[PDB]
């Protein structure tokens, strides 16, 4: 079995490995890359996304949003208070300014210290979910933009034609803001590119181990548990390095930087945040390996995880005797 202990593998492919994204996932994975939930990809030296990032100051955050915490520095829920429009160029201002700019630090392990002492007692602001694409028309390789969508997918590997479309979000992200513990919709891939500016550094437990976090979490948050069986599907609960480790739970973590993919597994948990201001674009995709993931993926019936147009389809074929009791929540 390759990659037994579920170490996130690095992959450095070639501009030739670099033409057929569907094939590269699979070789990944048949090195056991899969394994660790999460997989880091450098692309060659000769690709670019686009040619500058001097004009990106007048896309619209229309709703960014800010993340307040409640709880205890290493087991916190966040809300997201939503702010008034601002452009990416106010916004840019906004994470450098004195109030919300990263401090001073060493390294990467005293910014990670700094964030897990004191995240709690900051609010920082995130111009998350944005609809949107950062990469050239021209750029054919691992275009975000331009991959083969999930409805096709389940086209091809089930035999049925479904309703729905798949495009990419921009995320701009200044210090401190923060992904929570979650696995994807469906349990689907997902692949993130950093674009631009300061790192963003990714927790990861192993898709092998992902009931192991879900106990845990069901302790931490016992009122929430309650609420819901599948209550990370609201993407709320952090939960720090510290804890997990004093609680046994199998993780790994990497720090991801500026021109630098990473790819989540099926069934992969991850959080996060970002070291100051940046902007990612992320994706999810389907390959035939997810099909299975697909059909077992819990889901949130309470109301709270509210979600996209395209998910209704995928519940309805591959999950049908959830479905209407899902679609209730959705309504
Ligand atoms: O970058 C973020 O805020 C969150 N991204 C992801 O969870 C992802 O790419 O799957
Ligand atoms: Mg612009
Ligand atoms: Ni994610
Ligand atoms: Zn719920």
């Amino acid at each position: 079995a390759q990659n037994p202990n579920c170490n996130i593998m690095i992959f450095h492919p070639t501009k030739e490995e670099f033409n057929d994204f569907d094939k590269y996932i699979a070789y990944m994975e048949s090195q056991g890359a899969h394994r660790a939930g999460l997989a880091k990809i450098i692309p060659p030296k000769e690709w670019k996304a686009r040619e500058t990032y001097d004009n990106i100051s007048e896309i619209l955050i229309a709703t960014p949003l800010q993340q307040v915490a409640s709880g205890r520095a290493g087991v916190f829920t966040q809300y997201h208070k939503k702010k008034k429009a601002m452009t990416v160029g106010e916004y840019r201002h906004l994470a450098n300014s004195k109030k919300y700019q990263t401090p001073p630090h060493q390294n990467f392990e005293d910014l990670e210290r700094k964030y897990w002492k004191n995240r709690i007692y900051n609010s920082p602001i995130y111009g998350a979910d944005i609809s949107g694409s950062l990469f050239d028309e021209n750029t054919k390789q691992w275009n975000l933009g331009h991959l083969g969508t999930i409805q096709d997918l389940l086209e091809k590997e089930c035999g049925v034609v479904i309703e729905g479309v798949n495009t990419p979000y921009l995320y701009f992200g200044m210090w401190k803001t923060t992904f929570a513990w979650h696995t994807e919709d469906m349990d689907l891939y997902s692949i993130n590119y950093l674009h631009l500016g300061e790192p963003k550094t990714w927790y990861v437990v192993p898709p092998e181990h992902g009931q192991r976090l879900e106990r845990l979490a069901r302790e931490l948050f016992p009122g929430s548990s309650r609420g819901c069986g599948a209550f990370l599907r609201h993407k709320v609960a952090l939960i720090s390095p510290t804890v997990l480790k004093e609680n046994g739970i199998p993780f790994n973590r990497i720090t991801q930087e500026a021109g630098e993919f990473m790819v989540t597994f099926p069934y992969g948990y991850h959080a996060g945040f970002n070291h100051g201001f940046n902007c990612a674009e992320a994706i999810n995709f389907a390959t035939p390996r997810w099909i299975d993931y697909g059909k077992m993926a819990s889901q949130c019936s309470c109301g709270e995880a509210r979600v996209t147009f395209s998910m209704d389809a995928f519940v309805r074929i591959l999950q049908p005797e959830r479905y209407d009791l899902w679609k209730r929540g959705q309504d």
